[PDB]
């Protein structure tokens, strides 16, 4: 169903300008457990690099992270009232860490079970794009039934099921992207 390869995405660029940012993906992710590539990916797609980025309902900063939502997910998980800021999310380091935090409540949480890093890294970003219940939806109404599905498919399977029954157009389209950006990144280690 979803086109999904269409039009090509250029990663070179958002990579590079992503990539300086990559000694902090490296700090919060471990800090957090998190894949400082899925990071540096994200940040690519999101801001493409840019520490000032507002985007859909001011989602803010390198990682694109909308405060009233996922940043106050962030806080409530942290035990801080509240939620960020829009300085606290155009500053660079509070950002990715606070993105690695939301990365790390998804898959610690609605994709917790999923056994293999792949298919994990492919939900991830699909649930960053459009919401872990959305993509859960496409398995069972019932979350723990959902995983098993998942369970059974390799990365391949998981991005073809992704295009064929997932609403978001943007959601297939988010693996396309990450697969560019992680080869685009290929070019910066020696």
């Amino acid at each position: 169903k979803h086109d999904y390869t269409n039009p090509p995405w250029n990663a070179k660029v958002p990579v590079q300008r992503a990539m300086q940012w990559m000694p902090i993906s490296q700090k919060a992710g471990a800090a957090w457990g998190v894949d400082p590539q899925l990071i540096t990916a994200i940040i690519a797609i999101e801001s493409g690099g840019n520490p000032n980025a507002v985007a859909k309902s001011n989602a803010i900063g390198l990682m694109q992270l909308k405060a009233s939502t996922s940043g106050r997910d962030v806080y409530r998980r942290m035990g801080w009232s509240g939620e960020p800021t829009t300085s606290e999310l155009k500053n660079p380091e509070r950002n990715i860490s606070m993105g690695a935090a939301y990365l790390n409540i998804l898959e610690t949480g609605p994709l917790a079970g999923i056994e293999d890093p792949k298919v994990l890294q492919y939900a991830l970003v699909v649930s960053y794009a459009n919401g872990a219940g959305a993509l859960l939806r496409t398995f069972s109404s019932d979350r723990k039934k959902a995983i098993s599905k998942i369970n059974d498919l390799d990365a391949d399977e998981f991005l073809e099921h992704v295009a064929r029954n997932h609403p978001a157009p943007q959601a297939p389209r988010y693996i396309y992207k990450l697969e560019q950006a992680l080869d685009a990144m290929l070019e910066h280690h020696h």
